[PDB]
């Protein structure tokens, strides 16, 4: 099997920025960051190969976030810039050696509380 842990989740004021992490327990063939808003089907926020140079974006972050690894350490970032109030989600990694287009991933995280207010 494979774990996954995510880390760097919170709360923070609109406009500004978190960074979560994932370590992966084992090399896999990719990895990937999810979220889940409240009563909302969880989606792709971003996906990375660990050999490519390959990663894909959900619209709504595009240019906001980027994917990014650290392969001696097995771990998957994701910087998170100008953050609004509707990226308040719940964020999960989750990794696998299913071909990259996959719409099903095979082990997850725990998950983290990410929440975005204007105050
Ligand atoms: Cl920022
Ligand atoms: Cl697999
Ligand atoms: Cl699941
Ligand atoms: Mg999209």
């Amino acid at each position: 099997q494979v774990q996954l842990q995510e880390s760097g989740g919170g709360s923070v004021q609109a406009g500004g920025s978190l960074r979560l992490s994932c370590a992966v327990s084992e090399n896999t063939g990719r990895m990937g960051w999810f979220r889940q808003a409240p009563g909302k089907e969880r989606e792709k926020v971003a996906i990375i190969t660990r050999l490519g140079g390959y990663t894909s974006y959900a619209g709504p972050v595009k240019g906001r976030f980027t994917i990014s690894q650290d392969n001696a350490k097995n771990t998957v970032y994701l910087l998170m810039n100008s953050l609004k109030p509707e990226d308040t989600a719940i964020y999960y990694c989750a990794a696998d050696s299913r071909p990259i287009y996959s719409g099903t991933w095979r082990y997850w995280g725990q998950g983290t509380q990410v929440t975005v207010s204007s105050a």
